[PDB]
């Protein structure tokens, strides 16, 4: 089966095509993580899947999305990931991380805790930031602040300097979350990015901040460890032709600038919009990204069941497929995929002190 | 559903009828848990069950049955169960443990590494102990010696020290392992004890190191809390009839000594019999036990499914279900249950992070 053949980028083997996407798990006290994390991350890499993105971690305390959200904003948040990194790597699966900054969309409660914009009397809140101070709306209705030019430069350097902490805890694998309406999907997008200096505006200018941001984590993140993104390449608001094209030709500029993989998703960056929720619907979006850029993909959003994953990657849609919630509800899914998939012994998807028992099961 | 229906014994309170039973991960090292274990156990408590029983843990060094086993023969040992116990706590389930010595079927093989009796020029291997200098036969070949009242006193005392290193690590539930062939069951068994003196012999002598070791742990453990056993009660060696009528009997004599729980199963003694293996097999048996010796019963080997756990559960047959497999191949395997169930908000089954999204995925 494909979804069970390994895979090579840099210098780093996936032993399998089971990707875990970032998943924030709204746990962590001042950006710490801590034993909700460790065991969560440690059980899921023991089921089986060959990457796991460690959820969007901020660079800096407002870029969090809310109060229980990870972050790498000093080299102490940094060095409690070692113990993630190191039980992911025991477990045979690949450690990566998620860097982030929920620009307008930050300073929000937890989901199962009103899911919307912390109120001004509430002192858990804070200020946000943006390209330019337009609300989201709906349930954001925080109004950011317009950043400046010492805010873009301090924020690269944040995006840098999680990158270096990333680097030095041990990951192999780093995501810059340039989607889903945070800070680098809000400078891309027209809708969110009213700027009139060299940050906003033209095409040039709006993917400005993208590009240099990359450049700027290039320089410290090694050349042998996949530099990967995350970036929503149409929002599903009567303008997708257009924007799937400039975003495939953003897509462009980040190959040539040394990005080695792109997660394909949904911009998310206005929440007047008419998403066609479905099984696999982002797998046309994804094959066409990757063929046109020619860049390395994978993507979400209703993969997670065997033959659904297994279809998309037989048909060259992704290298690799991203299974998020099927991964909540069972940590094992790799495992379950498996056996569904009439892997030779699927069992030995796990350890030994699983796996010697549940081949005799069958 | 019987099966999320929550159960009380003593002062401990479960939030349902899914037990985890005692699952051997062959892991530690010099009796000494780690990290396999703290994410193991953890994982499964998050994952839904009411009470999880930590594997047979040794109570003295002899009473592995590997060099993989966890010991409690030291404090030292004990306080490395203190973060599993916490662990589980946390997570909303009730922390058991299992306390064992392996008898003549210890000094042996990982499963995956052989399963068999430990060579005699291999340096892992040990002298083990028994009522009879006799084999078990088969793949486990080495002669135990025979006990002395000496040995039958010390092994007591350890099992008493044991339960008190228990208490203390905070384990709010205890089982002792009177079955599967190990030590005490094979002072009850005639197929393994041939001695002469007070413990071989009658029924009387046969029980006596058990309902010895019983009253001996019940001093130093809290009367507050479950104290309970696993015990074999046939072979299916052709004996069945007189072999379940005298474990019955000690059933009444285990009550009778303040045991609040018999976990019911296979005695394993020998291996020449014929086990009719099937889907809830042991469901009658443990439902007569329960009925004639007026104790509350778990039992395990094939309920691992939503229905058959349901089943019985309103059958009478057993107070507790225990799932042992299901729940290595899925750690959430109670969240799985309460789906099949129709549990209400079935996916509060686990911790928010998970639930949340799991009921909008529904
Ligand atoms: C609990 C949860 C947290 C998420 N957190 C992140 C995140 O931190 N970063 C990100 O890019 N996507 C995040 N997402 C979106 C997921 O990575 C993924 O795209 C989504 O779950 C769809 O995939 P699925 O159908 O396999 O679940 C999150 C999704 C969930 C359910
Ligand atoms: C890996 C493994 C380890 C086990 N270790 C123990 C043990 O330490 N003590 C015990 O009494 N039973 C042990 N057993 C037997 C189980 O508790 C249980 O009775 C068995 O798995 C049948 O239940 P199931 O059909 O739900 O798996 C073990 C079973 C397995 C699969
Ligand atoms: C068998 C492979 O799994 C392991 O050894 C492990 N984590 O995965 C640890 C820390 O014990
Ligand atoms: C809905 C699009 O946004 C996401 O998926 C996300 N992070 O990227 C979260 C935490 O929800
Ligand atoms: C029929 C069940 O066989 C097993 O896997 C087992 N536990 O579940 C053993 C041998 O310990
Ligand atoms: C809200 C549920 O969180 C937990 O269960 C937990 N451990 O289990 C923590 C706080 O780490
Ligand atoms: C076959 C019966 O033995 C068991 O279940 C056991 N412990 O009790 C194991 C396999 O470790
Ligand atoms: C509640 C809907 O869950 C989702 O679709 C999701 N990820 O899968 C989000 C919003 O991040």
């Amino acid at each position: 089966s494909a979804l069970f053949e390994p895979y090579t980028l840099k210098d780093v083997t996936l032993r399998n095509r089971i990707a875990i996407p970032p998943m924030c798990q709204y746990m962590a006290e001042d950006g710490l993580i801590n034993d909700w994390h460790q065991v969560h991350y440690a059980s899921m890499a023991r089921g089986g899947a060959g990457l796991l993105v460690v959820e969007a971690t901020a660079v800096a305390p407002e870029g969090r999305i809310t109060p229980g959200c990870a972050g790498i904003w000093s080299d102490a948040h940094a060095q409690a990931f070692v113990p993630v990194v190191q039980a992911i790597k025991a477990a045979g699966s690949v450690p990566g991380i998620q860097i982030a900054h929920a620009g307008r969309k930050a300073s929000a409660n937890r989901p199962w805790e009103g899911d919307d914009h912390i109120g001004a009397d509430d002192a858990r809140g804070w200020e946000t930031i943006a390209p330019s101070a337009i609300a989201f709306g709906a349930h954001l209705p925080n109004v950011p602040r317009a950043m400046t030019l010492d805010d873009i430069a301090r924020v690269k350097q944040d995006f840098v300097d999680a990158a270096r902490r990333a680097r030095d805890a041990g990951f192999e694998w780093i995501e810059l979350h340039f989607a889903h309406g945070f800070l680098g999907q809000s400078f891309f997008s027209e809708h969110s990015n009213k700027r009139t200096d060299a940050y906003g505006g033209s095409f040039d200018n709006r993917s400005r901040f993208l590009l240099e941001t990359l450049a700027a984590v290039r320089e410290v993140w090694p050349e042998n460890l996949p530099l990967t993104a995350r970036f929503g390449v149409l929002e599903y608001d009567g303008r997708d032709e257009q924007t799937l094209e400039e975003s495939i030709e953003l897509a462009r500029r980040f190959k040539a600038g040394g990005l080695d993989l792109l997660s394909v998703s949904v911009g998310f960056t206005i929440p007047e919009t008419n998403i066609p929720w479905g099984p696999a619907f982002m797998g046309p979006i994804a094959e066409r990204v990757r063929r046109e850029a020619k860049l390395p993909v994978t993507s979400a959003w209703g993969f997670g069941t065997p033959q659904l994953a297994e279809a998309a990657l037989q048909a060259n849609q992704l290298d690799l497929v991203s299974v998020g919630r099927a991964h909540l509800a069972d940590p094992h899914w790799a495992y379950f995929a498996a056996k569904e998939l009439g892997v030779e012994k699927a069992s030995w998807t796990l350890p030994a002190p699983y796996a010697h028992w549940l081949e005799r099961y069958r």
